[PDB]
């Protein structure tokens, strides 16, 4: 049954969830992976069919940004992350994943449940951001408004992407700054526990929602542990254009990092 999965989907967690798909099926939604394989290659807005996912409600039954998702795969790869999981699970900075066995239909399929992820993630930002299409602009609105920027009526207004008519949207976009900053923290973070645990891997945009946590770990091998080495590359310089956007480093003008105190005399 379908509530059966979403019970093992709640897990030990006191979670309330509701599908974002039907009937334990996989949920399909347009993202904007940054990819490179034996095939394809880019920073494109892809399909991704692969994920089954279910939004939780605080009590008063209110959708949160908060995302249970449950992507189904082989079995192999299921043992691989689930391993490379238990190396990574102390680090802050990594969503919280569960592993399970669910009988779908007439088999266990392996289940990894990537826990309290947000909706987009950096890579959607990004993509928003380096893509921008006033006509079709609607992953950038629903981050601003979930994230108090605006109040989504600010779209209201006839040019409020325009930097020369509306300065105001730097503003705006300031108002993502810290929590791209927290983001950039988290990265140092996951770097180091890669470093420490001998795991090497690429890391890329789409596997860190916009809280900073990091789920993907199929494409990591382990080495040695104190010798790993991941690779930043192409994480942060797609990530450089957003960070004089959103003047993420405005944090850094206080006294003690905290943008409540006052200004560096
Ligand atoms: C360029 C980068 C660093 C260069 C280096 O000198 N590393 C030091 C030695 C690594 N070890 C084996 C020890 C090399 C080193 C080994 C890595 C690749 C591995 O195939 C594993 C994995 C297979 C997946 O299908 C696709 C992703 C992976 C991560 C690959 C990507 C990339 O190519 C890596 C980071
Ligand atoms: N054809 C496929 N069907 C299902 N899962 C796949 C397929 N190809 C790759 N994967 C898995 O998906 C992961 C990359 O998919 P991705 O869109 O990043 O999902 P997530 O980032 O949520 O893990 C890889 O680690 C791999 O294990
Ligand atoms: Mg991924």
């Amino acid at each position: 049954d379908a509530q059966s999965f979403l019970n093992r989907v709640c897990g030990v967690s006191a979670a309330r969830l509701t599908p974002c798909g039907t009937g334990t099926s996989t949920d399909v939604v347009y993202r904007a992976f940054d990819i490179y394989n034996d095939k394809v290659a880019g920073f494109a807005k892809f399909l991704k069919t692969n994920c089954c996912r279910f939004q939780e409600k605080d009590e008063d039954d209110n959708l949160i940004d908060s995302y249970f998702v449950v992507k189904r795969h082989t079995f192999s790869n299921y043992q691989h992350e689930e391993t490379i999981y238990n190396l990574l699970k102390d680090c802050p900075a990594v969503a919280k994943h569960d592993f399970f066995k669910f009988r779908i239909d007439g088999d266990m399929v392996p289940h990894i449940s990537r826990q309290r992820l947000t909706k987009y993630t950096m890579a959607d930002l990004v993509y928003a951001l380096r893509h921008f299409d006033e006509g079709n602009c609607d992953t950038l609105k629903e981050i601003l408004v979930t994230y108090n920027c605006c109040d989504d009526d600010y779209f209201n207004k006839k040019d409020w992407y325009d930097f020369v008519e509306n300065p105001d949207i730097l503003r705006v976009y300031a108002n993502l700054g810290e929590r791209v900053r927290q983001a950039l923290l988290k990265t140092v973070q996951f770097c180091d526990a890669m470093r420490n645990a001998g795991i090497v891997g690429v890391l890329t945009l789409d596997n860190q929602d916009l809280n900073g946590n990091w789920y993907d770990f199929g494409d990591f091998i382990q080495t040695t542990p104190g010798s790993g080495v991941p690779v930043v590359d192409s994480y942060y310089s797609l990530l450089m254009p957003i960070l004089t956007l959103t003047r993420a480093l405005t944090a850094e003008s206080h006294v003690d990092t905290d943008l409540t105190k006052p200004y560096i005399k």
